């Protein structure tokens, strides 16, 4: 649409991912692949606020971006993921979310949002783009038969509402997570999804800062596939562009001219999954299209890298209290370390298999 949050801004590069990548490139023995790997630190990624412990880091990133913009004559943009719902990941076998509905989860989550808002408030010269709660609202479309999700529904809705309402007060541009083509892009899921996202947008006051939806976050789908991945049989929306082309008009009819961002950080290699639902450390993934507003679609503001490729999706150690057995499937790279920790072998393949090449 008229106002693309990225136009005219320089994206602040994550220092944490930069540290991980430089350390990783040092361990890659081939010199040429090593320099390819090091250049990944110059590719903008999203910073995940997956716990309250990450909020002080948000503060430093905002302050660093502010000073960088003044130093270089630019306007800076910081990319964040809001990811700390109580009873997080309600349909999963394991979750690493620190908050529970049973232990004041709503109030704890509000305080998490309040601390984030208090940081952002202090740096009005820095633009912020936030992905709102991956693996949350999409469960309320398809997974209400999961008892943990059914019992979490009112909390997910209330907490996402609190995030939208209060981050809007400090001008954050917001994209609600909306799964991917193999989750909500099934034609039969489109209208239920549109009805839910519209109701959430309405509850938060239809703020213009609620720009739309984020798709393929931490997943592996093509934006535009050469041919349908065999995992997609039965779904005519076999890539993200088909999904977005089908969902966007439904939102527009509800009065919400929604735009989209699409994760492609691990989409360089297609046809690597046995089943579409397999999401953990999928073996053979490559870095995909680098972030750009040259998206090829009226509905898509930016291709983005939301999930930082190289950080594990989960351990394959079945004795871990955080073990999700999805991470032991035949198409999951193994052995894999705990979620969020660096997975060096996986990063090296992401670099080697990058498409386009690095
Ligand atoms: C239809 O069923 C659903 O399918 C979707 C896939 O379409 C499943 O979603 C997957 O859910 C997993 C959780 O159950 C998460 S793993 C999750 O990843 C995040 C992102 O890495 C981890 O957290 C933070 O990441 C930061 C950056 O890496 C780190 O700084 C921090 O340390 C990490 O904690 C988190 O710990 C992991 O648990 C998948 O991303 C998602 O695809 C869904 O489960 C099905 O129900």
């Amino acid at each position: 649409s008229a106002n693309n949050p990225w136009t005219g801004f320089q994206i602040f590069l994550s220092p944490y991912y930069a540290n991980e990548v430089a350390a990783a490139a040092k361990q890659i023995t081939d010199p040429t692949l090593s320099s390819k790997a090091a250049s990944v630190a110059n590719i903008p990624t999203f910073t995940w606020l997956d716990s309250v412990a990450k909020i002080p880091d948000l503060g430093t990133y905002l302050a660093s971006a502010s000073a960088l913009g003044k130093s270089t004559g630019t306007k800076q943009l910081v990319q964040i993921v809001i990811y700390d719902l109580p009873d997080r990941d309600c349909a999963a076998k394991a979750s690493n979310g620190e908050f529970s509905i049973a232990n004041n989860g709503q109030a704890n989550y509000e305080n998490y949002i309040d601390q984030i808002v208090a940081q952002i408030q202090q740096f009005p010269d820095v633009r912020v783009v936030a992905v709102i709660e991956p693996d949350s609202l999409a469960n309320l479309v398809t997974n209400l038969n999961v008892q943990k999700c059914a019992n979490a529904k009112t909390t997910y809705l209330a907490s996402v509402n609190y995030a939208l309402t209060n981050l809007a007060k400090v001008g954050v541009y917001m994209y609600m997570d909306a799964g991917h083509a193999g989750w909500l892009g099934w034609p039969a899921n489109l209208s239920p999804a549109a009805q839910l996202f519209t109701q959430v947008w309405q509850n938060a006051g239809k703020s213009p800062f609620i720009k739309g939806l984020a798709t393929n976050v931490a997943n592996y789908n093509a934006l535009q596939a050469a041919s349908p991945d065999p995992i997609t049989q039965g779904n005519p929306n076999y890539d993200e562009i088909h999904y977005i082309n089908a969902l966007a008009p439904l939102l527009q009819q509800a009065g919400w001219d929604a735009t989209f961002i699409v994760d492609q950080g691990r989409s360089g290699v297609q046809n690597i999954r046995q089943q579409w639902g397999d999401w953990c450390n999928i073996k053979g993934a490559g870095f995909g299209t680098r972030p750009t507003t040259n998206t090829g679609s009226q509905f898509i503001d930016s291709i983005v890298w939301v999930k930082p490729g190289g950080e594990s999706d989960g351990t394959s150690n079945s004795s871990s209290p955080r073990y999700d057995s999805t991470c032991s499937l035949p198409d999951a790279a193994q052995p894999a370390p705990e979620a969020g920790t660096w997975f060096q072998a996986y990063f090296q393949t992401l670099v080697s298999a990058a498409n386009p090449p690095l």
